[PDB]
């Protein structure tokens, strides 16, 4: 299953896994009372699968490309990755599948902690709008992604302090409501 872990206190080398000591792992469950939600799929199908489907039926995730974060294919490369780990929200989902390789998505819990979320080939999640989160290659400097959206995408990051927005007030309303 899913791994998911609070971090240790070292801010150096980012792509390692950083996990707290002793462990502390993060269950799927409490990921869902961040409104993070996931789902398991068979990612050498992502051209032809109707278990996709129907997670983008139910979701309305009717708009997708696909990336690829590779140091020489990814136009402006080094900008991108530095943009993708400054602590940011969005006022979208941000929905992401991973067709190959792997990364971390951060994100910060109810008392702003940070949990670090191992993605691997066939995860896919939804961090929802208004989450204070961050994402990084690990040690293996490798995703291909499947990026979806709820209608034409807008893909600007707010870097944190964004904390006047309505979708990140209605996010921490969101967060009252949750175990
Ligand atoms: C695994 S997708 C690459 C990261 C990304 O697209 C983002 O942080 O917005
Ligand atoms: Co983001």
């Amino acid at each position: 299953m899913v791994q998911a872990w609070y971090m240790d206190e070292s801010t150096a080398d980012p792509r390692k896994p950083h996990r707290a000591q002793p462990d502390r792992p993060v269950s799927l469950e409490q990921l869902r009372t961040l409104g993070v939600l996931y789902w398991k799929l068979d990612a050498d199908k992502y051209e032809n699968d109707p278990e996709l489907e129907k997670i983008r039926k139910m979701r309305n995730y009717s708009w997708m490309d696909i990336i690829t974060i590779c140091k020489d294919t990814l136009p402006n490369y080094e900008e991108k990755i530095k943009m993708f780990f400054e602590e940011h929200l969005h006022l979208d989902e941000e929905i992401r599948y991973i067709l190959e390789g792997s990364g971390y998505f951060d994100v910060r819990d109810k008392e702003d902690k940070w949990i670090r979320i191992s993605m691997e080939k066939g995860d896919m999640i939804t961090l929802p709008a208004g989450i204070y989160h961050r994402f990084t290659l690990d040690e293996k400097n490798y995703v291909k992604a499947m990026r979806l959206f709820v209608g034409e995408p807008v893909w600007t990051p707010y870097n944190r302090p964004a904390d006047h927005f309505d979708a990140r007030v209605q996010y921490m309303s969101f967060l009252e409501g949750t175990a």
